[PDB]
């Protein structure tokens, strides 16, 4: 059983690197962020461009949606976050506190909250209404590199360049376990909230089972010494993970086995990020400055 993703759409308009893609939970966008201070909005089945949101005075390393598709985040090199209603492209609030460049956010499902990792070794948990900070962690001793919530918002998980996964009660901001020391770049946990999914610097991704502390699986054969790459659970159709890689590849293995289902060839750099659609077998890709492109893919399983 294998998927057989193929290229749909191919989209060009950032003018520096792109950093991130994710699709709108309702499933009908896909926004990219980039180093060019923007945030585009795209189709998610046909590719065509809608919107360009400003405001950041300096790079964007990461966006994210709201559960309700109304709302981005984003994470910017100028040490803030902003807040965005969609529809009207405005910036409803900046997220101020910070100390250096935010690399990593995201909404919890209630969407009341949003949660932030920083070159400044901290997690903040930002409230979405105030846009005022209620808690700051001192999460890491190096930059954190992605943070998330669990399936109901009771849980976030970071990681960081000083080689550790934290697992933290929403609530109290408590940190209820450390995952131990390659650096980790990227993290996220399961559908299911038992797992959690790791990408550290060399070459690899790990399944993790947060109750036991304990790596489960483990996902080679793609290149990541470098970029913080996402990896996806992609879940529409066969149980996949999926990563972008360094040698300009997007990577899919079988959850269970381990082993290498797809590697999509097309773009011509580094694919930084990728994307699973939220109910078709489709996924989006981002490469880096050889190649400027999204591809957006589609698989029959
Ligand atoms: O939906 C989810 O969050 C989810 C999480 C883990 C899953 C899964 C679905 N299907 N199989 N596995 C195994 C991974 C390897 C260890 C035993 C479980």
């Amino acid at each position: 059983v294998k998927p057989n993703y193929a290229l749909k759409f191919t989209l060009a308009g950032h003018t520096k690197a792109v950093s991130s893609v994710k699709f709108s939970p309702n499933g009908e966008w896909l926004a990219s962020s980039s180093a060019d201070k923007l945030i585009k909005i795209w189709g998610a089945y046909d590719g065509k461009f809608e919107k360009t949101i400003s405001g950041h005075k300096l790079g964007i390393s990461d966006v994210a949606w709201s559960s309700d598709s109304n709302l981005l985040v984003s994470a910017s090199d100028d040490k803030t976050l902003k807040i965005w209603d969609v529809s009207s492209g405005k910036c409803l609030k900046t997220l101020k506190g910070h100390s250096n460049y935010v690399f990593c956010c995201n909404f919890n499902p209630q969407s009341n909250l949003i949660v932030s990792g920083s070159f400044d070794e901290s997690v903040r948990i930002w409230d979405v209404k105030t846009g005022k900070c209620l808690k700051t962690l001192p999460a890491h001793s190096d930059p954190v590199s992605a943070v998330h919530f669990n399936r109901d918002g009771s849980l976030i998980v970071s990681s960081s360049y000083d080689g550790l996964c934290r697992i933290w009660d929403t609530a109290s901001g408590q940190c209820l376990k450390t995952l131990i020391n390659p650096p980790v770049s990227f993290v996220k946990f399961s559908p299911n909230g038992k797992y959690i999914l790791a990408a550290t610097l060399d070459n690899t991704l790990k399944l993790w089972d947060y109750s036991k502390g304990k790596c489960l699986k483990t996902y080679t054969g793609h290149k990541n010494e470098k970029y913080c790459i996402f990896a996806n659970f992609s879940v529409t159709g066969g149980k996949w993970i999926v990563s972008g890689s360094e040698d300009n590849l997007v990577y899919i293995w079988n959850l269970q086995t381990k082993e290498i289902v797809q590697k999509l060839q097309g773009h011509t750099d580094v694919v930084i990020s990728t994307a699973c659609h939220p109910t078709e077998n489709i996924i989006a890709s981002a490469a880096l400055e050889n190649d400027k492109t999204i591809k957006l893919w589609k698989s029959d399983c």
